[PDB]
């Protein structure tokens, strides 16, 4: 079954990408060239041209995300040589830093060898590469607590946060063969923050409120004709209302609202009042003004609605079938305001897609 | 198959409305009183207890509604007995009156005579029984977009408005047996409009807005137990984001977002401003300040969406499956500061429901 399966992927995928790619006289034989490999050694390679392309695909497929218009531009990095964990965690700090590139941000996945008997060969244990560590005993909360889970398995492993409100948490993989995972300090060098502050409220400093500049997922698999690259991480830019409207703001997250609440001078105790709204606003405003103001990358949703539009009618003259969730692409702030909320989507799954995994800890 | 139809639909419904009214041991008789009207008459009538707990219950289902925490408290109004066009003026003139309830407003339905053959007795075109007209005519839009077609009809008719942007239009039904509907001006004095001003900015009342305190929704079918009633007009309360996210805000509606921006005092030039979210949250507090001042009933999301919490623990407490619309429960504006952005609801369909039904102009 699980042949066929992948026989049945690589037909599929082959036929879409080589049309794609005006190759469609080579699909027969390299086809052919697939089902040999398969019989002999129960699975295939892709051709640097494949893995690209299906990348791309992969993000153009990704119903929930709003920024998909440029998806061939992803930047695509083919590590499927790695061996060593030390060559691993050089191609997530070379990832870090190309993806950064001193803020004008590189959309960027670097690849890694594939599963095979369902067999990971690297297994990443970050939710992102960068991202800030989370504790709570005694009811005290520090930090980010949708990471108390990970953060709890790193310092099993002898990692010590400094327990400040943005500890980064260290690189932490594991490699096939190994029964335990290795963990790496993060070089602060490589990773950019941006203070929050305000374009008019001078207080809003006082808040002491910063994010990383780019949000590069590791948790999700890459499937691409039929192979699973189970370790393929890849990043954007941020859109403003993640860190604004969600990350800073949820009362599971940072749960920042009263506090900006207050430094914005307005009282947190009437719903009709609508302070949640309105401070929310402002720390989105806050948001968008301090990534800009430090020269690092980022979309405000108003801005990202109108691309996908954009992305929208690319694919209809394109003669693509379009999918989205119209549940993620609304935005959680003024989704009104866009033309996504006054229109439905297809929510089918198109692949190559990404795909959540289940983590070793949890 | 309708007769079919019918029965099974009566089975269901007088089943579950007894087991709820504690009438269970009815249900039997009940049952066979209906099959022998239903082989006599080809349909059947309902008690006014049935009546009155199956529009109840159709409030209940209603999926896309976050306001049902109070269905069981539904004025429910049995008009069932109006034969003449003088009555069915006068019975939405008072349902009006009462719903209103000097701005105390009372969540109210009047249930006219059902259909037959597929037969209306009473055909309401009116969308909701208090609306705004609406013009184009070489580019310039006067009142309200949503309303042209039904505006235009009524004209046809011999209808005249004044062409202010808040015209109401006059209550217009057709009789079975009549081909041609008719119309009568609505009584200033029933209807009772708010100005939005703002708590703290003055000038706001320089973009001379207003709004009707009642929305009342007479357009469509509320079914129960097989029963189709066509003209059964409903009211409740407003949230407020209907009026302020979307009514006043909508581009194809009131369209004032530009106008509100200047009045507070920001440019409307960059979306990285966030100026359309900040326009949005100022006109939402004037709408609900404005409500409050003048004593007339709205709820804010906030609020609506704890109420609806209570809803949901309730249809548990009781045993019954909760369903809902995630796409119309989540509010237009900080969706994701209330309780609905984070969980899924069922959209399964449930009756006794309401239904959209088609339009005779358009
Ligand atoms: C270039 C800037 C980008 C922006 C502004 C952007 C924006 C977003 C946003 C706002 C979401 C919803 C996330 C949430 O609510 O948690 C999202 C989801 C997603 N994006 Fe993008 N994105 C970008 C680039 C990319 C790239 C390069 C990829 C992959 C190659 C990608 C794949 C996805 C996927 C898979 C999801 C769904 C994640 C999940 O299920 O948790 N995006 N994107
Ligand atoms: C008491 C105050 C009430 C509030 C605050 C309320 C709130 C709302 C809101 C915000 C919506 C979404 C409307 C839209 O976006 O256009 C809605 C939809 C709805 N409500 Fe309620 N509601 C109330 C009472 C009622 C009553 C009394 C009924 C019927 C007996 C009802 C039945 C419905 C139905 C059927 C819809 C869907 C309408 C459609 O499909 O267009 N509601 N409600
Ligand atoms: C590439 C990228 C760019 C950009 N601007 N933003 C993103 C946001 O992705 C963040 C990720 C973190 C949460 O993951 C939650 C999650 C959990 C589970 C169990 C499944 C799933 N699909 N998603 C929501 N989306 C990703
Ligand atoms: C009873 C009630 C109370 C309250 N606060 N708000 C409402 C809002 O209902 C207004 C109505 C007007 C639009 O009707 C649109 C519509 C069109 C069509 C074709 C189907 C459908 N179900 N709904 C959206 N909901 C109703
Ligand atoms: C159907 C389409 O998604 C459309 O934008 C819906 C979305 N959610 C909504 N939610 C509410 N409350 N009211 C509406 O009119 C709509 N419109
Ligand atoms: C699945 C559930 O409806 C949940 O609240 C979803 C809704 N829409 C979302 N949209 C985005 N962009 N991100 C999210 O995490 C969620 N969460
Ligand atoms: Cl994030
Ligand atoms: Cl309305």
């Amino acid at each position: 079954e699980e042949k066929e399966i992948l026989w049945n992927e690589a037909k599929a995928f082959i036929a879409a990408c080589y049309q794609e790619l005006g190759k469609a006289a080579e699909v027969k034989d390299r086809l052919a060239d697939i089902k040999s490999e398969i019989d002999l050694t129960g699975s295939y390679v892709h051709t640097k041209e494949e893995l690209e392309h299906g990348a791309k695909m992969a993000w153009r497929n990704s119903n929930r995300c709003i920024g998909r218009l440029f998806w061939n531009s992803l930047n695509v990095i083919d590590r499927r040589d790695v061996r060593t964990k030390e060559e691993v965690r050089d191609a997530l700090f070379h990832h870090i830093e190309t993806a950064t590139n001193n803020g004008k941000i590189r959309p960027t996945i670097t690849i890694f060898p594939p599963e095979e008997k369902g067999e990971k060969q690297v297994e990443i244990w970050n939710h992102q590469l960068i991202r800030y560590a989370g504790y709570e005993s005694d009811g005290e909360r520090i930090g980010d607590p949708a990471s108390c889970s990970l953060t709890a398995a790193c310092e099993e492993l002898g990692w010590r946060g400094e327990r400040t409100d943005f500890d980064l948490l260290p690189l932490i993989f594991r490699m096939k063969g190994d029964e335990q995972p290795v963990w790496y300090e993060l070089p602060r060098s490589l990773v950019i923050e941006v203070p929050i502050t305000h374009p008019d409220i001078e207080a809003f400093s006082d808040l002491e409120l910063k994010w990383y500049g780019v949000p590069i997922i590791s948790d999700m698999k890459l499937e691409v004709g039929g192979i699973h690259y189970n370790a393929a991480p890849f990043n954007g830019w941020y859109m403003g209302t993640e860190i604004g409207a969600r990350n800073l703001a949820d009362e599971k997250r940072y749960d920042k609202l009263k506090k900006v609440a207050s430094v914005i001078g307005i009282a947190a105790d009437y719903n009709t009042d609508l302070w949640k709204d309105q401070a929310l606003v402002e720390l989105n405003k806050a948001v968008l003004h301090s990534y800009k103001k430090q020269g690092v990358s980022i979309v405000d949703h108003h801005t990202a609605a109108s691309q996908f539009k954009r992305f929208e009618e690319q694919a209809e003259e394109a003669g693509r079938k379009l999918t989205g969730d119209w549940t993620w692409l609304i935005p959680p702030i003024s989704p009104a305001a866009t033309h996504i909320f006054h229109r439905s989507y297809d929510n089918s799954i198109v692949k190559p897609n990404y795909f959540y995994q289940d983590k070793p800890y949890e």
